[PDB]
């Protein structure tokens, strides 16, 4: 019934029984273990173009507002009672209900708790939430969009933040963001099949060019947002550069290594993924915190299918590029990493390393196991991708399962 | 599309589809409510000790299941051989409860087994085990030459061979074959006043049993520890390894001369002893097997984890590096250097061994035979990935789907 949960460098036993509270099912069955997929094959987000089940949607309902009132431990109060039949009320009428502001706020920051993969939920409960349901317009959701930047950049000393764009509705188009991330480099393909900028970015690159946009031919060119109202075509808004704040990539030691003329944004803003609370879907809620310095370093600098800077590097560090054996792939990652953390810490703008980070998530852990008898996390995801068995995650079970309020794909708007 | 897991590859962008996991006919832990994949030992395979006799039913479509596949491999299925070899053992098992495997079908079973091992990134090799058949053994003693006769063809003065030697299979009533160590070359580990630990921390227990039995101990970081070795329904015997037998390579840096002066080392042959060998229902708990060491498993996980030797901070002190602050990465640069030194020292020592590199792009190359040849392979994707570098190696990029196959490798209870 209840997994066992250990940690194998403390000897230490815990039982998981939050995860009796999961209602969603994931891809996994006793035939076979699907947790490395990174999407899922039918956990998807459906179309809505016609109502959900009231019975479902009712249930889903009741659920979170009843999670609402116990978390300002006013449980059965007169306020929960009316509450559940206002809502009960709404739907029986119209096929649907409306969350009033403080129940988003909370449902948002449960989203977040909730999150398996997300290494910094130990922030979860510092969430500044913007409520967008207020938006009717693709101009609309770019001031907005505008405003969350603008605070959460905030100079450099980033703050978490989310704004929450208009629920979907049935029959009617969803308000979304086609973009994946606010900031992003555009990838331009050229002549030989290959790729000028981010590989990850080609495709959204050619939408923007598409829809009016005049590209560049830099490697880190900001790319322009696509926003959608609802059915209306996208519409293309370019951020205003002072908005956009950047770092110049440099090395403690290697003089040579700023002279590659690398750089990141420093906002990392996830704007693809439906955020669903108490059966409301809202397409288009983007949220961000700060980097993990890994992100950057590791993967989106080193992977072979993104910027692959390795080579590059361990030649300019007349490192043997000769074999595997002599580590000259370790040894030019770690030196990348550390030019990100430098960089960072030089201009002032926050990051957090992946040892930091991981032993701010075992407390995490400690303080949820504590709290609500568990925790929910992705194991292939909360390890760092270096250096995995030198932080204290690696060497921590986990259970993975789906709780709500929670943060799902959704698939991509064209 | 396909009724069957769909398995992507995002360095690639390419697809594949696993079938062969509709071979599967034992339940992982995991559920759609909920993924247990990341647990070390979860409470499935666990070969816990089941005296009684094994419900002949079950035993039975264990054992058909078996010769089936015995014969889809060499290509006769259906045929006269075939179908007299399964009346053979519906016949035996009748009125014996229990029946034997044939000298080429234990050879076919031992290979299957290691090919099926979800957590092993060396199985591209799989094809040439080679197979001792020590099924005759019947004393601790005759354990103890065949262990040695194994130690001394895997190790090969350096030019290492994989190998397994297979024991009598379980009996009805009667006691186990068993070899209580982890490993056939395992370091001691000794409790000190204080409460630390002198040695390998991962080996106390088996240290304190084998001084419990007669092991007069050393005091030493590296010494070798003797094997306890079991016999049906007899007390555990100690047994020390000649000390030529065991191969160790000293460690030493390419280029920071003083990581010689640490005095470090590790033994050549990783021969895991405790797992359990399981061939159509047949229990064979006595079959040590080994391979070759990918430098990770020494270098990152044996010498650098907290509950191990976890020589991190030493090393950090000794290049000189900021420890009193994890921004300045001193764990990931301590961790290569050590790393670099073990591939080194190997590699002087001409002892076989394989980087995570080298290792992660063999598998790869392993996991596209297998897609062609059964449609799929079972691969535990945290155990797949090296501990250091994860997303420098092609593997990590891989999607994974993870299931049990028999023939099979399992864990088993330790027997005190
Ligand atoms: C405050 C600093 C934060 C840090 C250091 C952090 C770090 C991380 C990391 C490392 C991942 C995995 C990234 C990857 O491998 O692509 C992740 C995933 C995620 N985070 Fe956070 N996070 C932060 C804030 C937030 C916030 C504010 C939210 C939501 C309100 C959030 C929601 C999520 C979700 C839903 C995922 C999974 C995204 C996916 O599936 O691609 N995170 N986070
Ligand atoms: C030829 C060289 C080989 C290499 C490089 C190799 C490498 C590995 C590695 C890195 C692991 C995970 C180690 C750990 O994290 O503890 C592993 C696990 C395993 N290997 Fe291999 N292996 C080799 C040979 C063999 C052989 C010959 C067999 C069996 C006939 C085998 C069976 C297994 C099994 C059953 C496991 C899992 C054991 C456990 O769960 O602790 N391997 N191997
Ligand atoms: N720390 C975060 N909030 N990360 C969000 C995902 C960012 C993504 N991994 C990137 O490299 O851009
Ligand atoms: N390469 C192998 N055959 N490894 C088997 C497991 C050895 C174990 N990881 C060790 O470091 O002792
Ligand atoms: C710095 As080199 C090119
Ligand atoms: C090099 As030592 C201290
Ligand atoms: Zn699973």
């Amino acid at each position: 019934k209840f997994p066992r949960v250990k940690n194998w460098e403390l000897g230490s036993i815990t039982y998981d029984t939050l995860c009796a509270q999961s209602q969603q099912d994931g891809p996994c069955t006793p035939r076979r273990c699907l947790g490395s997929l990174v999407l899922p094959r039918k956990l998807q987000t459906r179309p809505s173009p016609g109502p959900p089940p009231a019975e479902q949607l009712l249930s889903q309902a009741r659920d979170f507002i009843n999670q609402y009132y116990s978390s300002i431990k006013r449980s059965g109060s007169q306020a929960h009672e009316e509450r559940l039949q206002e809502v009960e009320a709404e739907v029986a009428s119209t096929g649907t209900y409306h969350l009033r502001e403080s129940e988003l706020v909370f449902g948002a920051k449960q989203a977040w708790r909730n999150a398996p993969r997300c290494v910094g939920r130990i922030q979860w409960g510092k969430l500044q939430v913007f409520d967008a349901r207020d938006c009717s317009s693709a101009q609309e959701m770019f001031t907005y969009i505008c405003n969350h930047i603008k605070y959460a950049t905030n100079r450099g000393n980033l703050r978490s933040a989310i704004t929450v764009f208009p629920q979907r509705a049935p029959g009617r188009g969803d308000f979304r963001i086609w973009n994946s991330q606010l900031v992003r480099y555009a990838g331009y393909r050229q002549q030989d099949g290959s790729v000028r900028g981010d590989p990850a970015n080609v495709e959204i690159t050619e939408l923007c060019i598409q829809h009016g946009w005049t590209p560049g031919n830099g490697r880190f060119d900001v790319l322009p947002l696509l926003l959608q109202a609802p059915d209306e075509a996208p519409e293309l808004f370019v951020l205003p550069p002072e908005l956009v704040l950047e770092v110049p990539l440099e090395h403690p030691t290697l003089e040579w290594f700023a002279a590659l003329g690398l750089r990141w944004y420093a906002l990392p803003a996830v704007s693809n993924m439906l955020l669903e609370i108490g059966g409301l879907e809202f397409s288009a809620a983007p949220f961000s915190g700060w980097y993990m310095s890994t992100e950057i370093g590791t993967r989106n600098l080193c992977d072979p299918h993104r910027y692959n800077i390795l080579e590059d590097v361990a030649v300019c560090m007349d490192l043997d590029t000769r074999t595997t054996s002599s580590l000259w792939k370790d040894k030019a990652a770690v030196e990348i990493n550390l030019a990100v953390l430098h960089s960072f810490q030089l201009a002032k703008v926050t990051i957090v390393d992946h040892h930091a980070a991981t032993v701010s998530f075992m407390k995490h852990l400690d303080n949820e196991q504590k709290a609500r008898g568990g925790c929910p996390a992705d194991w292939a995801w909360i390890v760092p991708p270096i250096s995995g068995s030198l932080t204290p995650v690696f060497h921590q079970e986990m259970v993975n399962y789906i709780l709500s309020p929670a943060f799902r794909y959704q698939p991509d708007p064209w």
